[PDB]
C-alpha cells in the first residue's frame, strides 16, 4: 500500500506531465497521494497562469464577509457578517491597513502560533466564493476554467445525462481569514491555485480517518450536532492542531505559497487560514474513483448548508433515497 502513514505528498510534474490533467491525478493516486486528503503540485518552471496580476483591482467583491468568532481559542465557530461591496483594490488596501495587516513574525511557525492564539479576538474580512477566473484563456495546462465537468464525468461513468454547470471561484483573503473544517460538496475533489500574495496554511485529516474528526466535532459542538447530523456541512467550526493532537485525531499540515496548486481528495476534511492579502482560485472536480464517495456523502437537510443548483442532480442520481429530505432542506 503506497503512503501508508497518509503524509501530504508534493509533486513536481514536468511540462510534459502537465499536459494531461486526469492522467496526472491518477498518477498521484498511484503513489498514494490521496491517502493524506491533500497534495501539493508545484507547476513546471515553464508554466504560468497568466502574464501579470497588475490589472485585477477593479474586480468587485459584491459581498465581503466579516468572520466573527465565538468560543475558545482552539475550539470556535465563526459566522459571516455581510459587508458593503468593495473592489479588489479597496480590499487590498484594507488588508494592508494597521487594523488588519499581518503582524511581525519570525517564520511560518511563529505566525501559525499567533493565529491560533489570537484569531478569535479579531474579525477579518474574506472575499469568498466569487464566480470567475484569473487564468488566461490561452493557458492550456491546469487551467481551472477549462477542466472536464463533473456532469460529464458522471455521464461518462454512469451513462446518465444531467443538468448543471461547474465553474471556478475566486477567493480574496487577508491575515486570519479562515476556512472551517469541511469536506467538499458531495465529497468531491477540489483544486486550488494560489494566484498571488501571501501564503495559505492547510490542515487535513486522511479520508480513512474522517469519522474520527466527525466524532470529535460532535463532542466539541454538542448543540450543533443535535441540530444537524452533518453540521460540518455548515462550514463554521474550527478546531486547532493542539486540540486535535490532545484528542488523538490523525492530521497533517502544509503551507501553500503563491504559484502552487493544492488538491483535496474525496472525503479529506480540511481547514486553514491565510497569512495576509492573497487571491486563490478553486473548483470542484471528479474522477471515476469519486463516484463511490459521492454515493456515501453525508448530507445536511436542516437547511443551513444551502448550495448550488448543480448539486441537485448529484443527490438525485447518486442518493435517490436521501433526495426528498435533502431537497426540503434546500427549499
Ligand atoms: O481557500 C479557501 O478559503 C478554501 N478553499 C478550499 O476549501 C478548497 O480549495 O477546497
Ligand atoms: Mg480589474
Ligand atoms: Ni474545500
Ligand atoms: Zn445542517
Amino acid at each position: 500500500a503506497q503512503n501508508p502513514n497518509c503524509n501530504i505528498m508534493i509533486f513536481h510534474p514536468t511540462k510534459e506531465e502537465f499536459n494531461d490533467f486526469d492522467k496526472y491525478i491518477a498518477y498521484m493516486e498511484s503513489q498514494g497521494a490521496h491517502r493524506a486528503g491533500l497534495a501539493k503540485i508545484i507547476p513546471p518552471k515553464e508554466w504560468k497562469a497568466r502574464e501579470t496580476y497588475d490589472n485585477i483591482s477593479e474586480i468587485l467583491i459584491a459581498t465581503p464577509l466579516q468572520q466573527v468568532a465565538s468560543g475558545r481559542a482552539g475550539v470556535f465557530t465563526q459566522y459571516h457578517k455581510k459587508k458593503k461591496a468593495m473592489t479588489v483594490g479597496e480590499y487590498r488596501h484594507l488588508a494592508n491597513s494597521k487594523k488588519y495587516q499581518t503582524p511581525p513574525h519570525q517564520n511560518f511557525e511563529d505566525l501559525e502560533r499567533k493565529y491560533w492564539k489570537n484569531r478569535i479576538y479579531n474579525s477579518p474580512i474574506y472575499g469568498a466564493d466569487i464566480s470567475g477566473s484569473l487564468f488566461d484563456e490561452n493557458t492550456k495546462q491546469w487551467n481551472l476554467g477549462h477542466l472536464g465537468t463533473i456532469q460529464d464525468l458522471l455521464e461518462k461513468e454512469c451513462g446518465v445525462v444531467i443538468e448543471g454547470v461547474n465553474t471556478p471561484y475566486l477567493y480574496f483573503g487577508m491575515w486570519k481569514t479562515t476556512f472551517a473544517w469541511h469536506t467538499e460538496d458531495m465529497d468531491l475533489y477540489s483544486i486550488n491555485y494560489l494566484h498571488l500574495g501571501e501564503p495559505k496554511t492547510w490542515y487535513v485529516v486522511p479520508p480513512e480517518h474522517g469519522q474520527r474528526l466527525e466524532r470529535l466535532a460532535r463532542e466539541l459542538f454538542p448543540g450543533s450536532s443535535r441540530g444537524c447530523g452533518a453540521f460540518l456541512r455548515h462550514k463554521v467550526a474550527l478546531i486547532s492542531p493542539t486540540v486535535l493532537k490532545e484528542n488523538g485525531i490523525p492530521f497533517n499540515r502544509i503551507t501553500q505559497e503563491a504559484g502552487e496548486f493544492m488538491v483535496t481528495f474525496p472525503y479529506g476534511y480540511h481547514a486553514g487560514f491565510n497569512h495576509g492579502f492573497n487571491c486563490a482560485e478553486a473548483i470542484n472536480f471528479a474522477t471515476p474513483r469519486w463516484i463511490d464517495y459521492g454515493k456515501m456523502a453525508s448530507q445536511c437537510s436542516c437547511g443551513e448548508a444551502r448550495v448550488t443548483f448543480s448539486m441537485d442532480a448529484f443527490v438525485r442520481i447518486l442518493q435517490p433515497e436521501r433526495y426528498d429530505l435533502w431537497k426540503r432542506g434546500q427549499d
